[PDB]
């Protein structure tokens, strides 16, 4: 589900991003990592950007990029609660494999 996905007054806390490499480190310098809570305050008075409270902070990002993250909802509602199966069981061959070189190489 989308950060864009979400509602003006919305509750989810970021699972995963997928944008810029320097974006996404922008963004979790100030906060925005997974497990930051955040609040979707508004969207511009046209539909971009979009103003989101994270763990306290105001942060303001594109919709584009709303779009390439992730977020759980932090709501346990009814209502068809349960999506695609990944929640319980997530398997798929990606990641960088080898976790100990990035300096290397």
């Amino acid at each position: 589900m989308k950060l864009s996905e979400l509602k003006a007054g919305d509750r989810a806390e970021v699972t995963s991003v997928a944008a810029e490499p320097a974006v996404r480190r922008r963004l979790m310098d100030l906060g925005l990592v997974r497990g930051a809570k955040l609040k979707v305050l508004r969207f511009a008075p046209l539909g971009d950007p979009i103003e989101v409270n994270c763990n306290g902070m105001l942060l303001t990002m594109r919709r584009n990029e709303a779009e390439g993250i992730t977020v759980h909802i932090l709501a346990g509602d009814e209502g068809h609660p349960h999506g695609w199966p990944g929640f319980r069981r997530r398997h798929r061959f990606g990641k960088r494999a080898l976790e100990h070189h990035h300096h290397h190489h």
